[PDB]
């Protein structure tokens, strides 16, 4: 007997198109999404060219409309030069992404004053997400309060970070956050097996105490999001390994295993992969869309999943219980038992739907 | 220029059918809902007969399907005799309602052991809401922890209650809550004008400090809900006045006034009248459904609103800014500038929709 879930949403993926299409493209990344029970993705802007102005966004929109197999929204990225220039296209994006630490990106902001400028000029009703680690979480929360608006913290990975966010929420501050599966299911104990190249990720893998702190503070976690960050094995094992793990195809099976073990409820999972993503990013419903999962099937994660061009996974050898059997997207069968059945281009930009615009005061 | 909102949801209404149809019926109450920008309502079970067993639910379903103009779900009510008997129909209801204090209801539970029995026998994946005032909020939270599940607190009205819920949320406990408009916009200062009959409501009107505490702790409030509780003026002004205010037609105009004054944001309002109702009660989206409001129009609340059979309102004479211009429900114009344009019976039971069932483990 299968369980029917709504269409799940991943608010943090890297689809690498344009400019890194040997790692992933819209067609291969959205195939990975559908196979992981994900029917809508929000794509980060750290591509080549990065999505930091209107021409780059226009190019990315057309590439996604032609290649995506599931529905999507595209983030804009903050730069040292584009504050105050995005007003005409801001509403067409998933939100604005601030890169506040070192990671796979050249979108460096090197002064808090630049963060302030973005918080002041970006329209106040639209989402802002931040790559902000350790004390940077406190710093960006300060900038959000100075400018009297909300912020969403990407991939929280540490006891320090989740407890700071917990304290902010207790004071009534408008902050939300997401946690990626590798920070719930991997730790320092796995670095010997992975090695220093494969093991490179930002935020880095945490201690066992970090992992335990995230589970203990699940009530503080608003969303799960994969931070699907594909790189080839050659790149991961080469002289200057880029950080990041692929994760779309393994996220839901890992979390279904935890549900089966009683670590969180099915509702806890659906809040964090459906309802809270919808409400934080004002993402629209998807008509006639659902995911059927088999919670009984036991299997072991192989050395690579079928669809991501990354062609490797850090979860190799983990035993999971739960698998995606079928996905229906807007009335068409999109995935069944390892076969993707919608072509590149089937997916649409949800911000162009009338119900996908963020409401605002005139 | 109008602002387009999604279809708003009121998780706490009394439609009085069956058995009190001089006060309201499905047709008049859902007309009031549409005029207030509400496209989906959850109807409480304290009717005559009350909805406390399968035959009563079956009757109510048919009355609602024939009379409702907007979509709906129907609560079941807990009684001193029906714990352990609702399993076959539980999934067809909005949730289970516990009456834990004195109010317009004979569904008295007179022992905490009866509360325990309901929390243990009601399916653990389905909603429970509680009428629980003052220390009763702490008591029902204790029962929820003993039985390891969530609870939703109806119409929070006091500083004492919102601060207790705030403390529970800080400890990670699964509790949500709703606040009704009369507890944000009326107080003891209005009791002289209303008089002792009209002024009767449960929870009673609060002090100015109670009202200020609710606004200061808006981050703790998950939902707004009208607690639309219609009684005729004759009843309100007679020898034994029943408690309750009508509120569907005045809720959104009052809150839009507050938005216009900067007391909360448009997003704050849509979280509390759309996204959080959806996610707490697992309510489905409504296709091709939206509400158009005019935020500029200034007007004064009259002595009665056009649609509710209550034919009175406690907000008479309050100046508001904001009004509902048009409502579209599932592709049909349902309301325009004071005219309801869908007939009784247009509305549907959302728990019969495939997307309206609450997901559960097999
Ligand atoms: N997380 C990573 O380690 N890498 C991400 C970037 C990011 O999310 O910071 C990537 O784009 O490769
Ligand atoms: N709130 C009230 O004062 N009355 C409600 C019942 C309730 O919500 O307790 C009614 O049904 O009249
Ligand atoms: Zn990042
Ligand atoms: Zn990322
Ligand atoms: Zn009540
Ligand atoms: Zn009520």
């Amino acid at each position: 007997k299968l369980v029917r879930l709504p269409g799940l949403i991943d608010v943090h993926v890297h689809l690498r198109e344009p400019g890194g299409t040997h790692k992933e493209d819209f067609a291969s990344g959205t195939a990975a999404a559908l196979a992981g029970g994900i029917t809508m993705v929000c794509a980060m802007p750290n591509t080549r060219p990065p999505i930091i102005d209107a021409p780059a966004l226009a190019l990315a929109q057309k590439l996604a409309e032609a290649g995506a197999r599931c529905d999507f929204a595209l983030f804009l990225g903050a730069s040292s030069e584009n504050a105050g220039t995005l007003g005409t296209v801001a509403g067409s994006a998933a939100g604005l992404t601030l890169y506040l630490n070192e990671t796979f990106s050249e979108l460096r902001l090197d002064s808090v004053v630049q963060w302030m400028e973005h918080f002041e000029t970006w329209p106040s009703h639209l989402p802002i997400v931040a790559h902000a680690e350790q004390q940077t979480v406190a710093a960006v929360l300060m900038v959000a309060q100075l400018t009297q608006r909300s912020v969403h913290i990407c991939h929280v990975a540490r006891k320090e970070e989740i407890l700071l966010i917990k304290a902010a929420k207790a004071r009534g501050l408008p902050v939300t956050c997401e946690v990626a599966p590798h920070h719930l299911f991997l730790s320092h104990d796995d670095l010997e097996r992975l090695g220093p190249g494969k093991g490179e990720v930002r935020p880095e893998l945490g201690s066992r105490q970090d992992v335990e702190a995230l589970w203990e503070n699940m009530a503080v976690i608003d969303c799960f999001a994969s931070d699907h960050a594909p790189h080839t094995l050659e790149e991961k094992c080469g002289s200057r390994p880029p950080p990041g793990f692929p994760g779309l195809e393994t996220m839901l099976p890992l979390l279904l295993t935890a549900v089966s073990e009683g670590r969180l409820s099915l509702d806890d999972l659906l809040q964090r992969l459906h309802h809270n993503p919808r409400r934080i990013f004002h993402l629209p419903p998807q008509e006639d869309t659902y995911v059927e999962v088999d919670l009984e099937h036991e299997w072991t994660i192989p050395s690579h999943m079928p669809f991501s061009k990354a062609h490797w996974t850090p979860f190799e050898g983990q035993k999971v219980k739960g698998t995606v059997r079928r996905v229906v997207l807007r009335g068409e069968v999109a995935y069944i038992d390892g076969q993707v059945l919608v072509p590149p281009g089937y997916g649409q930009d949800v911000r162009k739907w009338p119900q996908g615009a963020v409401p605002q005061l005139p």
